[PDB]
């Protein structure tokens, strides 16, 4: 996809073609550009409370951000491009999937909890 | 996927192999065939209230329908096949994704609001 | 994906590389290994009540399991590898999708309701 809606529908996150995630309002106004990844961004997600955005990148990281664009964490450990990211329904854990078929589970404080499959 | 459940689980929408979307009840009985696309349908989605269906087609359009099968709107602007379509959680916006890596955001009345990436 | 969170976020199901589904707690600790498929597991899903897990396999079946690891049902009928499985939001139907573009709809007692497309 490369697009995610905030739970309240008021903010939309999109993976851009220039290594950023863009946040937009419902009227299609650009609100914020999230800069930090060092190659293409593939996947985006919002937390269930709507206050954190996750991004998944070809740079082999997942980054966590707030709505003001501040980088909160960089989740490092995948050995290939990360294409997918999702938050758990209670918002406390994050799953990430890389194109080498590895899935990792993290806490939001950035701790790797488990590699569910792969390396 | 090419399948979507209504939020109440009572209607199922499927992209068929014949340029249509089919609507089925929970017992697998056919309710409606949505006819109008001029080539393959790839993606389907329901609105959160369950009363509108969106379809994404190789004909480069997204169409919006009601449950009685009536065509409400055609969203034109993608320059390639549209594979994905999704409503926002509040139902007020619609994102569409084409295989040329373009994502467009529309309002619920079919107004194009923004091209989030691509052309 | 190959991963699904239970609706309450307390159990995580993942397709493993060894023909099993693994269930994990929120801390990443293994709870169960679901053994029975005779080749790779591709897709997993939870019922909306969180009490049943579905798995979709290269062995052309979907298996239904409980959180104690007991196999409850095997859904047979697809003539190719099953990659996707999903429960309806009310939990009364299951859709399965195989890589020959067939989608089947089943009830919760394992009755095939309809082949929505394909064979």
């Amino acid at each position: 996809w490369g697009v995610a809606f905030s739970p309240d529908g008021q903010t939309i996150a999109s993976a851009s073609d220039d290594k950023t995630v863009k946040l937009w309002n419902r009227n299609g106004q650009l609100l914020q550009t999230l800069t930090g990844h060092s190659s293409s961004v593939w996947g985006v997600a919002f937390s269930p409370d709507g206050q954190t955005i996750a991004s998944a990148s070809d740079d082999k990281t997942v980054k966590l951000w707030n709505r003001n664009g501040q980088l909160l964490q960089t989740l490092t450990g995948h050995s290939s491009s990360v294409w997918g990211v999702a938050f758990s329904p209670d918002g406390q854990t994050i799953a990430s999937a890389s194109d080498d078929k590895t899935v990792k589970l993290w806490n939001r404080n950035g701790q790797l909890l488990q590699t569910l499959t792969g390396h």
